């Protein structure tokens, strides 16, 4: 997966660079696209070298799922600073994406970010946006 990223442009799920996981799996979406799924409540994902520039102030994920959860974004390990929590209620079914954002704490340079999933939840890809 890449070593590095930018964070104002879109990232894919798929290709994330660790995680705890031993049930995620790349799945395909309904326009051919990919994602992860199959993944359990304190699953974690990590993403390389993702470079917010001079700040994010939010955070934008698609993504499926036909359960109440929540994906928490830290900033550098699973342990490191809880940038924001991602609160997604059913979208309909496993394979309805819905874009859903939330705010995040300013974080500026080039960190590692690690999603944190509550339970299941198949995701698309996701992007960050800019602070003002
Ligand atoms: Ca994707
Ligand atoms: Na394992």
């Amino acid at each position: 997966s890449p070593i590095r990223r930018d964070a104002f442009s879109i990232i894919e799920a798929e290709e994330y660079n660790s995680t705890n996981s031993s049930t995620l799996q790349v799945i395909g979406t309904p326009n051919n696209g990919r994602g992860i799924g199959y993944i359990e409540n304190g699953n974690t994902v990590t993403y390389s070298n993702i470079d917010f520039g001079s700040g994010a102030t939010g955070f934008s994920a698609t993504v499926a799922t036909e359960v109440n959860t929540s994906i928490q974004i830290r900033s550098d390990s699973p342990t490191g600073t809880l940038l924001g929590t991602l609160y997604v209620s059913s979208t309909g079914s496993w394979n309805t994406y819905n874009t859903v954002s939330t705010n995040i704490s300013k974080i500026t340079g080039v960190h590692d970010i690690v999603l944190v999933f509550s339970g299941p939840v198949n995701v698309d890809n996701f992007i960050f946006s800019r602070s003002s």
